[PDB]
């Protein structure tokens, strides 16, 4: 029993994180074989990054410019390639911690943990949500650049955002493994809209199934509605269009408790049009979306 | 720029999960050198549970009743004994991934991380508050028996709870890694029940801190309540009583922010009258206790005007 937003053991994570220093701009790296990610604005200092030329800032760089450090030992790189948003050094070592790792790009909706670094070392970790307008409600410090998201499937894991720059609004923007950004983001610290932030439906919809499995169930109603019906409703509190595709998801919930998948949407259609009336639903009034189907599962089976 | 819960990184304690098993009993343990520590009603039968008598059911054990696992390897055991609700086991290896540790007894309202495991293996982390009835509102399930609480003192993880059981309301109850439980609980097949628990004062005080840091500021009021009229307040709400040394320790937020501590009293008391009337401080329909002062000052950094 009990719900809990959880991050995933960082531990396979924290022993690929580096202290990569170039100049005078210091960040984090990732450290999988002989290479080191890392954002390829180290090169860049407090002058560039306005409006910053990567590839001409390249140039005036060599493998002795870049410092990469693991903990005590000071690696030392043999080659430097920009790809993208990221910058890849080529090291001596081919580290001896490297985990059974693969780059994905999670799609808005999906979660993955981050594991916030400041000066080569891990300081906390957390669960995220790539919100539908590609941001993230983070936290993070001056230092945590070069810090990664990541999921575990058992034994794998899978590399998925790096923290690049701080949103003005508050939000923080980052790109893939391979150096593409999410959502509409540049490495350059200039005035950036991240959007409307629409609410994930099918997130909160695998969060009732998770207070029904805790005997929280005060919102259970007899009223029941069809996918388009539904859609009309949510096109009016900012949240998604549920398709098909997400109904088929919501499958192995939807036999564990027994509730159908489109008598379930009733209750949170009465829930938005009424209110909660101060009453808590899993210890929280606020409907919660950053919990996706396959989290509900992992965390209830 | 933001504020999040956060736990500590898992990695040195994932170094030291292994795989207990006794007869039927499977659970987690923790290898800290050449010893094993784990829940000792992994000795116990679901029969022996009703009424257990623990020191007699392990004089008919012995090393070779006890299977403790690390991943795939074996560990040899060379003795047991028991602390109090702790078993200990001695096995022929130290452990290569032993970190430097303390064992410390939280105080309750205190917050510490857990790593929930499942025979053995690390599934997930999150960071819990000792709850003031001594129980976590958790998220455990079977086969997470030995699931450690921990905090990182910067090169020491202070290991300070060991999963136990759950009660009927959801709720976990553990004990000290000395064996010694947290509230009146006992490892028993009994009826036990968690009590009547209250929301924390010095908590609740931090996340406004932290709020105010990250700009939400609407909640602020030109009020001015002293130490014991909030007091009167807080016992109608089911709060905690706040000392003069719990203010202290609210020193270093109240100098940062600028903002006394009496008068960040004075708009929490409006805040539990009037209420949020639908809007949220830092997207949050209610007042979190699970902060303390220690973790906003960890998170949100800040510099003293002097």
């Amino acid at each position: 029993s009990g719900f809990r937003k959880m991050a995933f053991p960082s531990g396979k994570v924290e022993g690929c994180m580096v202290q990569v220093t170039c100049g005078t701009t210091t960040l984090n790296g990732l450290w999988l074989d002989d290479v080191v990610y890392c954002p390829r604005h180290v090169i860049c200092t407090s002058e560039d990054m306005f409006n910053p030329n990567y590839e001409d800032l390249l140039i005036r760089k060599s493998n002795h410019n870049f410092l990469v450090q693991a903990g005590n030992v000071q690696l030392r790189v043999i080659g430097h390639s920009m790809q993208n948003c990221v910058l890849k050094l080529k090291v001596d070592t081919a580290n001896p911690k490297t985990p059974k790792y693969k780059f994905v790009r999670i799609q808005p909706g999906q979660t993955f943990s981050v594991l916030a670094c400041y000066n080569g070392s891990p300081s906390g970790v957390y669960q995220c949500a790539m919100r539908p307008n590609f941001t993230i409600k983070g936290s993070f410090l001056n230092g945590s650049c070069g810090s990664v998201g990541f999921n575990i499937d058992y034994d794998c894991v899978s590399f998925c955002y790096m923290h690049h720059m701080e949103l003005p609004t508050g939000v923080h923007a980052g790109t893939d493994l391979e150096g593409n950004f999410y959502g509409p983001f540049v490495d350059r610290q200039t005035a950036q809209a991240a959007g409307t932030d629409t609410t994930i439906t099918v997130n909160v919809l695998a969060w009732l199934y998770a207070a029904v499995i805790n005997g929280d169930r005060w919102f259970l109603n007899r009223f029941t509605t069809t996918l388009n019906d539904f859609n009309l409703v949510a096109m009016k509190y900012n949240y998604e269009p549920l398709t098909q595709d997400h109904v088929d998801i919501l499958g192995p919930l939807s036999a564990q408790t027994g509730i159908a998948v489109l008598d379930m949407c009733a209750s949170l259609k009465e829930l938005l049009q009424n209110g909660m009336n101060g009453r808590t639903i899993l210890g929280s009034a606020l409907l919660e979306d950053e919990f996706t189907p396959f989290d509900v599962v992992r965390q209830c089976s």
